[PDB]
């Protein structure tokens, strides 16, 4: 146990170093414009440079609605759908966080305190407030218009600008990095009225003949360049760099109303967040479909059983406001769900109403260590 | 000498506590009834471990059966569901005694923006008012029905990091008595011409207003699994000996030009200040008033300020302003505290009096409970 | 050689100090002049504070009546608006040294960057129970129409200490010699108002009646924050030393000489610690959210960018840190954790790669920084 | 000072020892064909091994012209502008060069003492010339032709293939080197008619239809292998090794006529060469427009104020040739400029003419210590 | 009688601000100075 204190005692004094030495930089590694339907999927490579922190993705696109009548509405997830999924592989090919899109955004949300780079609206006669358009998109796209997005992406390596646990270091010259991108096409992100909205951009009447134009993306590193030395080389956070913080979904199905569907927290890792989305058969509500959430541990005692509105109020104190219809979400930073310190812990929803083709799309926000 | 690690130790303890201790969030109590007939709850809540505070939640449907007139929010709103709130905790020692809507204000200063609010912005993913976590209709019209939602924390530690305050009850067998006087069909709506200070809504139907029912739930928050050591458990006794309070009064005789001055008592630090200027039932943003102040008898005022300079101040502190005629003066960081009876004072010199005019004041503050 | 364990030694001392300040001394807020008058008659005034204890800054209350006596014509709003109802200030400490010397607009800004949210702003909520914009603490009517009159209210915090807690730039004023001087040039009839195509820069109000606005008066009060009963010890008062000697100043500049896809280069001077940099691109008038350049960067003698950016990616770095964006063509890099210092690295220098440069182009720079009083 | 005069010796004696007994390599690193509608920028990966010198990249692609009616002709850099900016950056990922196409090749055609790569002309009745199209473009592209182009550029490391001073030691397996090549595309590489063609490879009243088909680069790394070993292991030139020898380039702007324009030379860098542009509003001018030219120390005494065709005239004598209009070219190869040797020095010229939007654009080859 | 004289460059400058800048303005500078041959 002493060497474990020590250990954990040499990891952060190396973290404050390397953060008071080294000097963040921040510059593109790649740009690329297409039209999804020529191609969709992207393999980066990150530059190897010193310890990598995480990747800014700016994307943009232009999508034409020429429905010869009918136009198309945004979808609750709208922009941050237009990127499907997201991979990393670190130089020894350790693959770090997989998940979709949208999971990724609400987690850059959670993290930021208040939805992800958006403009805080506020009587200030200064003209300050959507100036720049940094996330956006068109609320609708009528029958024969073209609309412009801009969308955000942080994708972690390191959990903090503070805390380097998760970051990657990467000075090996032969062993590259990769970022894979699979974006949105036709096919993902336009919706038919009716049809799950999941992973759409737009859904209305106008759907069928609506088409991207192009979709662009940059891709910049954010990562500490000249590192410090001491007597023994690169003075390193240990710790820190072999351990993985991550991101990862999945879909749950087989809820049944008044009964409580439990998600095992099925692996050994420290989860620091959860987020549940109840796509109830394509229907997205506001809490109405459920009679409580919780997170519950062996000893079947709750430890947050709480009705849909409670629940929310919790969120609100996190975020500033609600995540989308039928998203929920809950913070477990301070003390992440570790099933080795209790008894196997879930994630449990109880359904007040199940549609057909029901299921919990589970985000999970997680460290783990490499060995 | 001492206190120097008195104050250490507790400080120890607790951050032991924190470390070892696992949080609870428990329903303790639902009920639904009709104020017509009962309208002061007395909540029991469960001695486990060190009890942190509750989060209440309150929904009720106003029905405005009146014929052709309909009713709007008063400035507080959905706030004065709940009248009063009073907590006695296992030894008979009260906490908190307040108004409903004090109690709001100070959830809403804790946490630096309107309490439980959804923040505006351009984000085109639909963030926004998706749970209606804290509602009410702006207006019910002649013959319809509104649905609202309110919440409050009551607070017995100061934070969810600093547990000056918290009670201990994994013990003291005796029950705590959480007391809850709920809005009734005399509180809640307002005619027009009349006071809206306790009220919910106010118009020309406000006389045929009437709920339809109300409901609450009491959430409690406890951390359980407390830590133990050699001489058993380890408990921060410093913060489990401080009383962690809010409270109101009201004062008046307030006379134009001239300083109304509200003497702080002796042995309590008052961490934070509200007064709301009740103009004869009139509500005003400032104009009404020529300055406001904090005083020190021999020692003039630390922060005389005009209104509009005093609403800056707490601008950076709720990131927007009360409502009319609400005033708040943080004191955190230096908390009021004198050790002779009113050598501080709250200060309102007014520039117009009405008729009836008074000054309701709420307080946040640490005691010892000895 | 070593012997810079004095340094060390120092900055304990005066860190040590400083805690004890903050500890014992007790905060004030004072009025310490109010002033109501006509811009035609005067613009500029010197205010002389109070010389009690640690200074730590001044809140500057500004109100103001504008009058659009044009028999058809309205105006509206410039982007900076009732920011530029100050257009200059300039602060002296009894010892005749001048700490901030910059622009409404700028210093406006600065106070935006350091509250992480439009200064003094009422955000927009859910809530039912009414909070909101009750007290009009910064207003001023988006258009004033031909016969109307607007009223128009704003505040500016003048820092001399870098915050609340760090004393970094406060001025110890206990010597009944000499007087501080809190300098004011407030906007006035010639600089409030903008004619179509003109440049609304350092106007308030633009638009076709511009020539027939003016002032019916504007009002100004000054707060004086400060820390009185300051703590004594067996050496005399407790004093952070280095705090008191260092100055924390806004200052702003002109460059120009820009040229399509080009790097227009603004180097830093030495010496100074720069914690934040904000550059303006007056493109000849011409205020754009972006679409005038290609990127912008900070780059050290070594051609090395530590954050070249395109514009929207650089202003999304900022709404990280204010919550929204900087009005158009207002640019923001925040440096506060590690100071541009040019001891530190080479030279280092502000870039700005313009797309689209229009005649009489230039970049307006705002510095936030930190020097030794000697 | 005895230190020094020594450090020097070694270092020169440890040259010398390399270049005898290591033996140079030049081989491929990476080649990718690609239309830059799709993506431009690329972040090449170079082999970790023994001296680097520099990196050869030959360049291809072919221009389509579908205007219906109107050509398209060579800009002054036409094939130059194929690449529009390089960036290196070392395993210790501090950047060396970071430059456009064109002032890596003028500086390409500066050290080698004519056009870069060119075929010259003689009376040999012998087939020699023109023959394997090195570096080729046509001279104009008419409407509805396709015309292919090759060009080379040398990124180098070290200044030449027998002064090391510049290469870059590249044996450590986990920390990998980086060089950026940003490409033209249809927005760059097509200028219409009176706008600046600077940055653009074909200009006229075809080029709004003008677009690549395609670019591919194949880069070439030159190195030295088998370094000697002795008694300390690697004999290696310290001084070299751990200096930079950088391109650079930037705009300056505020001309007017017959005022002296002087560029200090801002940093404490050893300027080997200055190259000008005077892009005077788009135009682009054989000397006509400027009085004169010089360099200039803070004494107020010019080493060589030239009118410019004298000046043309010691260019003349350097690459064999001139330069395109409006480029200047001053050598300080055996001096180079050193503002801690004599006061601060700039360079200077004195406008006759100044249209709209005129400017200076400087590039620099320069030595630096890594401290 | 008191010399512009900084140890360190441009530790002072001489500032115009123009209220009006037609096209091509420009400032052309004139220094009268002492400064040692060493």
């Amino acid at each position: 146990a002493l060497r474990n204190q020590q250990a954990m005692a040499a990891n952060l004094q190396a973290r404050q170093i390397v953060l008071q030495q080294s000097y963040p930089v921040i510059q593109q590694v790649e740009t690329q414009t297409f039209d999804p339907a020529n191609r969709s999927v992207f393999d980066v490579t990150p530059a190897n440079v010193g310890i990598v922190k995480g990747f800014l993705v700016k994307v943009t696109a232009a999508i034409t609605n020429n429905h010869a009548t009918e136009a198309v509405a945004l979808t609750d997830f709208g922009p941050a759908n237009l990127v499907q999924r997201v991979i990393y592989y670190d130089p020894d090919n350790q693959r770090h966080t997989e998940t979709s899109g949208w999971h990724l955004h609400f987690v850059n949300t959670a993290k930021q305190g208040a939805p992800f780079l958006s403009s805080m609206v506020t009587d200030s006669p200064i003209k300050y407030g959507d100036v720049m358009n940094v996330i956006d998109a068109p609320a609708t796209i009528a029958a024969g218009a073209t609309g412009e997005l801009t969308m955000y992406y942080w994708v972690p390596l390191a959990y903090s600008e503070t805390d380097l646990t998760g970051a990657v270091l990467a000075n090996v010259p032969q062993s590259k990095q990769r970022l894979k991108l699979e974006f949105a096409n036709n096919n993902t992100a336009f919706a038919a009225v009716g049809a799950n909205p999941l992973e759409a951009i737009y859904q209305g009447a106008g759907a069928a003949d609506c088409e991207f134009e192009e979709i662009s993306y940059t891709v910049y590193q954010s990562y500490l360049d000249q590192l410090p030395v001491g007597q023994n080389g690169y003075i390193l956070p240990l710790i820190d760099l072999s351990t993985l913080y991550n991101l990862e979904n999945s879909a749950q199905a087989g809820l049944t109303p008044n009964v409580d569907f439990v998600v095992q927290y099925a692996n050994l890792y420290r989860y620091l967040s959860t987020i549940a989305v109840f796509d109830n058969g394509g229907s997205f509500n506001a809490g109405t479909d459920i009679n409580y959430l919780s997170q519950r541990t062996a000893n079947f005692s709750d430890t947050r059983k709480l009705d849909p509105k409670t629940w929310a109020a919790q969120t609100r104190r996190r975020i500033a406001t609600d995540f989308p219809k039928g998203v929920y979400y809950c913070d477990n930073r301070d003390k992440p769900i570790y099933t080795l310190q209790y008894g196997n812990v879930g994630f449990v929803v109880n359904p007040k109403t199940v549609n057909q083709n029901a299921r919990l799309l589970m985000g999970y926000e997680y460290f783990t260590s490499r060995t």
